[PDB]
């Protein structure tokens, strides 16, 4: 399967309507919300319980974390990517019992985006940083496996992560819709079980009420549904979209911990998958 740039790539709201009209792509019975399961749900044997969070924005102190096996964090774990914020998040991770903690960056991790940092010469406190201050920011995540257009196999699960989102404010890892993003999604390997991205695919937990617009990536949706077909696609990005959906094969989890007003009150989402 070769994914090409969609006819409606630049206009996600129109893409959504188009695919609903022509293919019922976002319609029942196959597409629907999935209710969360409570933390005391027994985990069946031969399964891994994934604890999904995102968009914590350095507000980790009060988060009540559930039993599980592997933590997935889909970015915006800081406000500006300051090394001190990365250190605080890493300290928090180290006190969690999970066997593995897998992390990707989001747009707020400015110091992780080396092209953004170079272009700096809007962000006075980030501009103050000297090269030696942030040459090792990802190295600061000693209690995690950090993914960036890269993958890890853990307990047999193939997990791929990438930070890129459609251009919004020119913050970290922003790219134009279309081929620029498709070039990144084409790196996701076919047999990926769990895909982590910072933002949503078109149509799944990507509604922005203030704009009355869908904002998910159309190339990402086509990649997920047509080429890669992971069992789980976890992301955040659009805080308002916190919650879970399915298309009948892939489960889509918007794990945004913060609300749109940056209150860290959305509970972590647990999700069980059978071990491969
Ligand atoms: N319209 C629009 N809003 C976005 C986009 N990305 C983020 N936002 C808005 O900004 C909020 C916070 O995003 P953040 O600055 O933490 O990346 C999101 O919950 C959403 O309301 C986007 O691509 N388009
Ligand atoms: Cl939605
Ligand atoms: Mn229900
Ligand atoms: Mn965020
Ligand atoms: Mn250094
Ligand atoms: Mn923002
Ligand atoms: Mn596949
Ligand atoms: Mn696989
Ligand atoms: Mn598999
Ligand atoms: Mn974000
Ligand atoms: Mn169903």
């Amino acid at each position: 399967v070769t994914i090409t740039v969609d006819e409606y790539s630049s206009n996600p709201t129109q893409a959504f309507t188009h695919y609903n009209i022509n293919q019922s792509r976002f319609q029942p019975p196959h597409v629907h919300m999935v209710d969360p399961i409570p933390y005391d749900t027994p985990k069946p044997a031969g399964h891994t319980r994934f604890v999904c969070i995102s968009d914590t924005h350095s507000r980790t102190d009060g988060i009540q974390m559930p039993y599980g096996d592997i933590l997935l964090h889909t970015g915006d774990f800081t406000e500006l990517g300051l090394p001190s914020e990365v250190k605080k998040f890493n300290d928090w991770l180290g006190n969690l019992p999970y066997e593995y903690k897998i992390v990707i960056a989001g747009n707020h991790e400015l110091t992780f985006d080396k092209e953004f940092m170079a272009d700096l010469v809007r962000f006075p406190s980030v501009s103050k940083l000297k090269p030696e201050d942030f040459d090792n920011v990802q190295s600061l995540l000693t209690n995690s496996i950090y993914l960036q257009d890269s993958e890890v196999t853990v307990k047999g699960f193939r997990i791929y992560g990438a930070p890129w989102t459609p251009w919004f404010n020119g913050w970290g890892f922003n790219l134009p819709r279309g081929q620029s993003l498709l070039d990144k999604w084409n790196l996701i390997p076919e047999g990926t079980d769990i895909l982590m991205t910072h933002g949503p695919p078109l149509g799944f937990r990507d509604w922005v009420p203030k704009e009355l617009q869908r904002v998910g990536c159309v190339e990402l949706l086509n990649t997920v549904q047509r080429r890669v077909r992971p069992k789980l696609h976890v992301f955040g990005g659009i805080h308002e979209g916190y919650g879970t959906m399915t298309d009948g094969y892939t489960t889509y989890i918007n794990a945004s911990t913060c609300t749109v007003s940056f209150q860290p009150t959305n509970p972590p989402i647990i999700f069980d998958l059978p071990n491969p």
